[PDB]
């Protein structure tokens, strides 16, 4: 159909002038066969096979029939004139068609006919897409149809460019198709113009028939051959000018090297570099359409971009994410904080800006994020966390970040994560940084601006650091709680942490540190302390902390700590005292100095018994003895009256003592992984107990009297 | 228009030169018959049916018409 | 013939196969 | 194109439309790749997933 | 806004015409009163004739 613009402007004279060539071929070809004549005389006189050429006159008479003329010019025409005169036409129409074939093959051979139709289908829908205008035109908000449109011609575009890519067919076509047309231009050259002066008006032929007419020697005259003389000049003429454009058309083809389509020029000017060269077969085929039209080329050449689709990928997820859909997919999470909660996606749908509720925005392996203004509508952003997502931003989006954000989550690989812009923010009050911090002789280059981070309360760091930074204690001024998780990487502190006057709270977690430091007693405001995993045996220094009056918490599990020292009765501000998970074996009663604690975890040690000093604890709410092997408790356990929870599940406990009744506000127990027959009765008695709340075993809970389980019923769903 | 898909190649060039095999026929048969011509003489001495092959020259005369 | 061809050109023609393609 | 797209539960043809194939094959086998999608019970069951 | 290909094709195309036309306006207005219906011609060929 439409393959004019296949056809060059050479192929488009070759067909003319081989129209032209046909016609005249026609012509002389009828006009040979509608008359055909020659005419032919006897000679009387001859001299050396010629003509002696030696009252009014008069006419001569040679005594013939008018048949036997006829006789003698068929004869004469027959043998002595020669076969170029006669058959010039034909061969003329010949040579025409032969070259109209060579000239019609590649077009009507199937095996590349098919890649070309193929081909020329895929540009002739490609050219008339609106996403070419629109993305030409960039140098909103679109439609479903034509988002999917675009993507599967892209696909198509990809799929025939592999499939194209190999073949290298059409073009040896081609070149032999070019080559055979110019040697055969060559020939006809050649042997035509030799054979054309052979034509001539008149000839004398001797035949050698005496019996027929006894006359020997004949001259003869052949009216067409003027006209067949000067048919034959234009023609040659004609012929001349058509290889004169074939040569032209092999030299170009030959120099210029078309297997490897160049296309700097388009990435150059329009600025889209991400396009690789063409291989043969798929680059003469845009060398013939720039021959063609240039512009069908660029119109072509946006595709090919990845940055192209990359932009499409956002086009069409901006488009599919509704409103709607988003805000049932959000999350009210542990701290009644809106926050959404997104990974290994193409970009940042724009429509989640409208989300004008949220409060927290996670992005999770992402790549080449660019944070748009649309971001100035999230008036309730408190955190962002960027987990291996480096983000570019612009001012204006800058500004409100810098303005609304108080905490900022970074998990990261290397320098190429980290945003230099977050050095520029004033706001922020948490930083949380997750991987090495330190390069090759660059240690801690990557946090040297962290000055200009002047409202920083708290930071954590779990990076694998040899000491704690230079730049840390210098932002300690305002400082407040600092946490290291070093992973068991030996942490050296060397003197500068004393300067955190304003630190409250202090983790030094995975340190390998092996003995408390002398320099945490010069930070008189410290509330809490967590020593995880430093190997922690005896804790005898903890007697100086008798001056940390808010300390409230001790977290020392998991460590090989032998015994309690004594001087923990002077720390009676304690609330919270975790020794889990150590090899203690046994409790000092000075312990029970500390009259106002809450909780006590001493589960996983080494305690057959617990000391009946443990009435003391008047405000004692929860406590947790888990898996030792304790076979009774002490009565003066019940003195605790502000229990709540005691958590005593698999043990070796032989019987549960009545005075359970006494616990008014227990609400959960466990006494689970015992070899218990039955339950006592006053388990009952406890009021704000509930079935969900008691736990253990079902066939022990069913010795309990019907009327409790019946209250208990009613206490579920009241 | 459909049916392109079916034919292979050597089909289309069976057709082809049934084309030209056409044309030439044609070509031929009227070339036959706008002129449909043999020119015929006599031969006076006569060789076991065949020609014996045996002051200007003059024409001969057969009295024919 | 034509009934197969038509069957041929409509299952070229249709959407899904580009999708089963593509997912290889 | 079975032992390449993975799509193995496709039975080899019988005569009169084995020949089609073939011609078409001979015309241009792409056509023939994409007609021999729908053959497959896989893809059956995998529209109706869908 | 570049090209300024199709105005110099014009102007060309119509030159070419122009001059052309002055050309056969010449010979033909130069040569046509030669056509005569009768004519007098001596060939020299005493030989076939007399």
């Amino acid at each position: 159909p439409a393959y004019r613009i296949l056809k060059p402007w050479w192929d488009v004279f070759t067909d003319y002038i081989s129209i032209v060539m046909l016609m005249i071929a026609v012509f002389g070809g009828t006009l040979q066969v509608t008359q055909d004549k020659m005419i032919c005389l006897p000679c009387k006189w001859v001299t050396k096979d010629s003509c002696n050429d030696s009252t009014g006159p008069t006419g001569i008479k040679y005594d013939l029939d008018r048949h036997q003329y006829n006789y003698v010019d068929a004869v004469c025409y027959e043998n002595r004139l020669h076969w170029f005169a006669k058959y010039f036409p034909y061969l003329v129409l010949l040579h025409t068609l032969i070259f109209l074939a060579c000239s019609n093959f590649w077009f009507k051979f199937p095996r590349t006919s098919s890649k070309l139709e193929h081909f020329v289908s895929i540009l002739l829908k490609c050219f008339d897409s609106p996403w070419t205008t629109r993305a030409l035109s960039e140098t909103g908000v679109l439609d479903k149809k034509e988002g999917e449109q675009a993507k599967a011609l892209f696909e198509k575009v990809k799929k025939f460019r592999t499939h194209v890519e190999e073949g290298d067919i059409v073009y040896r076509l081609y070149m032999r198709q070019t080559i055979i047309k110019v040697i055969k231009f060559a020939l006809i050259i050649c042997y035509t113009v030799y054979y054309v002066h052979n034509i001539k008006f008149d000839v004398d032929c001797t035949v050698d028939i005496e019996s027929l007419t006894g006359y020997r020697t004949y001259r003869c005259a052949h009216p067409l051959a003027t006209l067949f003389k000067i048919l034959a000049s234009f023609y040659i003429s004609l012929v001349i000018f058509y290889g004169l454009i074939c040569m032209y058309t092999l030299w170009w083809m030959l120099r210029r090297s078309l297997k490897k389509y160049s296309f700097e020029s388009i990435r150059e000017e329009s600025s889209y570099s991400d396009i690789p060269d063409v291989k043969n077969d798929f680059a003469f085929m845009l060398h013939l359409i720039d021959q063609y039209d240039p512009l069908y080329s660029k119109r072509f050449a946006v595709f090919l971009s990845e940055v192209s689709e990359n932009k499409l990928r956002q086009l069409n997820l901006n488009n599919e994410w509704t409103l709607d859909k988003l805000r049932q997919r959000l999350t009210k999470n542990a701290q009644d904080k809106l926050e959404l909660h997104l990974f290994m996606l193409s970009g940042i749908p724009d429509t989640v800006f409208d989300l004008v509720e949220l409060e927290v925005l996670k992005l999770e392996l992402i790549p080449d994020v660019t944070i748009p203004p649309s971001i100035a509508q999230l008036t309730g952003l408190k955190e962002l966390w960027l987990y291996h997502t480096a983000a570019k931003i612009e001012a204006p989006a800058l500004a409100f970040l810098r303005e609304n954000l108080r905490a900022l989550h970074i998990k990261f690989t290397d320098i190429k994560e980290i945003p230099l812009w977050i050095y520029s923010l004033k706001t922020l009050e948490e930083l949380h940084l997750t991987g090495n911090l330190s390069a090759e002789n660059n240690r801690y280059i990557v946090i040297d601006g962290l000055r200009e981070l002047k409202r920083l309360k708290v930071l954590r760091l779990k990076s694998n650091l040899s000491k704690l930074p230079q730049v840390v204690t210098d932002v300690g001024v305002h400082l407040q709680k600092l946490s290291i998780n070093n992973e068991g990487t030996k942490l050296i502190v060397l003197n500068s942490l004393k300067k955190m006057v304003n630190l409250t709270e202090l983790e030094l977690i995975r340190c390998d540190l092996e003995r408390i430091p002398h320099s945490i007693f010069s930070l008189h405001n410290l509330q809490e302390i967590d020593l995880k995993d430093n190997n922690l045996k005896t804790i005898e220094e903890i007697i100086s902390f008798q001056h940390l009056h808010r300390l409230t918490c001790l977290k020392l599990w998991y460590n090989h700590i032998a015994y309690i020292p004594i001087q923990i009765g002077n720390l009676t501000n304690l609330e919270r005292l975790y020794l889990n998970r150590n090899k203690i074996e046994k409790i000092p009663t000075q312990l029970f100095y500390c009259r106002k604690l809450r909780y006590l975890d001493l589960s996983h040690n080494n305690l057959t018994f617990l000391p009946a000093d443990i009435g003391l604890l008047q405000n004692l709410q929860n406590l947790a003895v888990t898996a030792n092997r304790i076979e009774a408790l002490p009565p003066e356990l019940f003195q605790c009256r502000k229990l709540r929870a005691l958590h005593l599940g698999n043990n070796v406990l032989q019987s549960l003592p009545s005075r359970v009744g006494e616990l008014t506000n227990l609400t959960q127990i466990e006494l689970r992984g015992n070899r218990l027959e039955c339950l006592p009765v006053e388990l009952g008695e406890c009021p704000l107990l509930k079935r969900s709340g008691l736990v253990v075993e079902e066939d022990l809970f069913s010795t309990l009297p019907p009327e409790v389980k019946e209250r208990l019923w009613r206490a579920d769903k009241e």
